[PDB]
């Protein structure tokens, strides 16, 4: 692997705006998961097997 | 591998906007999943077997 | 690997802004998982099998 | 009367949202009555001849 | 009357929410009236003949 | 009248949230009245004939 | 020249209101100009030739 | 010249009002000009030839 | 030149309002000119050739 003068930007995550207003939210959860809110995951590399790599809002019932 | 005076963006991500209002939002669960909201993965490698490479909402009831 | 002279992002994350407004939030849970926060993760490399790279949200049960 | 493990709601308000924006109002009044604003009532019993329950506007120019 | 493990809400009120904005509101009242607020009543009983139970924006000019 | 174990709510308000903005009111009164607030009440009784339980924004000229 | 009397506004500006909003702007300039805001200019003479009264994102490359 | 009870508003500005929100505003530049912000000129004379009278986001590159 | 009881404004600028808010700005300059800030001149005369008279966000690389 050679880089020479490579501006290089692997695996990023960038400028990411959010707005919300009058977020009248009710929730009501009995076991499970609820994801609501902003997730920016950035990797490079997730090596080995049965890996699970950046989840949100997972559920896993696994006999 | 050479890379030479070569701008690159190998995986990425950018420049997501969002805008909610007034989202009178009732959510009720009972063992599962539920996802609202800005999610954003940006990965340059996910290497194995068996992998999940990025899951969202995500339900596994393996047995 | 040899980088002469090569600006590199290798696997960041930023300008993630968020903006919420009068977000009058009831929130019940019994038992599982809720996130409704702003999550950040930039990783370079997880390595090793039976891993789990940046989960949010998660509920495992594994029997 | 004999309620036994009975999850009762007799006469009851809830839940009640409401947005304005903007709303230049001009009113003028004489003499009479106006009503602009957000009323919730609730009663169980309102026993009496001649009763007037739970008015809202109202004009009474009995003679 | 015999309650049992009865769990019971009689005659109640809640969770009413009100957002306003930039209400360039003008008033002119003469003699009358005028009811441009958040009103929230909860009664169990109101026994009595002639009674006048929550009234609003009433105006009464009997002879 | 017998209560055995029987978790109540007699005649209760609450949970009564309010926002305004910028809200340039003129208000002029000649003899009248005028309500522009929050109000709650919230009575179990009002007994007795000729009552005015909970009145607002009343005008009462009786002859 | 006699003004008797005479209310006069000569060249004026008046009563220029603006209202943005979320306006994400992005702006990338290399060697031009670029004029997004408010801008009132007002004049009662501008005398000589090659003038350039009020200019505005101007550009020039005489050469 | 003769003024004479004679009320004048030569060259004037006034009454500019302004408003931004969540201007999330990156801006970049090279070599060049950006103008963003609230600008009021008012004169009453600019005399003389080449003049450049309330210039705002000018480039000049004159050989 | 003769005023009599004359009420004069001559070249003024007033009554200038700004609002900003969570205006997240990032900027990047390089050799280059930026204005995003009110600016208000008001000038009577600005004589003499070549004259550059209220300026903003100017840039000049005469040769």
């Amino acid at each position: 692997v050679l880089y020479v003068g490579s501006k290089t930007k692997e695996g990023v995550v960038h400028d990411v705006t959010t707005v919300a207003e009058k977020t009248k939210e009710q929730v009501t959860n009995v076991g499970g998961a609820v994801v609501t809110g902003v997730t920016a995951v950035a990797q490079k590399t997730v090596e080995g097997a049965g890996s699970i790599a950046a989840a949100t809002g997972f559920v896993k019932k696994d006999q």
